[PDB]
């Protein structure tokens, strides 16, 4: 009767049915027989948070290997962009010493090709 | 009324809590309904490996691709700066070329205005004479 | 009035069948409850928010990298370019050097001959 009753109130108060629901299911649910049933049967399909955290592990540890490669990347082209520039750096100080060579070579070429010339007006007008 | 009082008594006595829900709990255990509606329901909120699965997969294509990403740009770096570097390159031969062409003119030049002053002094002789 | 119902659920079976099928309906009606329960039931247990929550952080570590990375490459673009124009600025200094320096002997040259001419119109005109 005092059930029956209790029965009837459920029925017709929502508002009743959840909140004496929120008070004894998290109980019944403790039932150790229960939850042991309960866990067998999700386990199937769980994910726990040791599978979160290992797959958050994995990701963190995978961006720093991009990061280390990255930087490992860009380093090699600074690199290799150094030592190009270095190499056209030895070239022009290649070509001024050649021209420097040259232009010495051309002074002394003329400078007795004049002298030539000189010996060869004095020659003339001793005639 | 009657279960707006018995609500009140369940908060404030937790033997009574308990022993309320072990005169229930035979028949979750007998009435696997019961059972597969806790389960439905458990299931809504639950992280499954389907879940992490995708996750995982998501995860690994989109730092595939900015590695990919990253492999282009630097790649688009080294081709624009080994085209500087060819330029560069190509302005030294230049400058090699017109330096030595400068040079052979400037060796015709005075060999030609050495031999105009020649000309010009063998007449002034042969005047004189 | 609890005291009489927990009473009555020892002695009526079918009350204790009935309520419990009023009340185990409420996990599918009620999240919070849901949630509660799951949570109890082991302390192994995730929910689609805690996966969710790995996703954000996730695409924001990714994120947080692509930056960084497009910004060390634009660091070494400029710092290129500013080698490169050191470079092409040396080039130019030869050029102009070089342009010098033949101008230099152009004009050194000259006036070697003008001097050796000088030289023989005095001698031609000593002797005669």
């Amino acid at each position: 009767s005092n059930g029956r009753q209790l029965l009837e109130e459920l029925r017709k108060d929502e508002e009743l049915r959840r909140a004496l629901a929120e008070e004894l299911i998290p109980e019944v649910l403790r039932n150790r027989e229960l939850r042991r049933a309960i866990l067998l049967a999700l386990s199937r399909e769980m994910a726990t948070k040791e599978d979160i955290e290992a797959l958050r592990k994995a990701t963190k540890e995978d961006i720093e290997d991009l990061r280390e490669a990255t930087k490992e990347d860009i380093e090699a082209l600074r690199k290799a962009t150094k030592e190009d520039i270095e190499a056209l750096r030895e070239d022009i100080e290649a070509l001024r010493k050649a021209t420097k060579e040259n232009m010495e070579k051309l002074e002394a070429e003329l400078k007795s090709y004049v002298d030539a010339r000189v010996i060869e007006l004095k020659s003339y007008i001793d005639t």
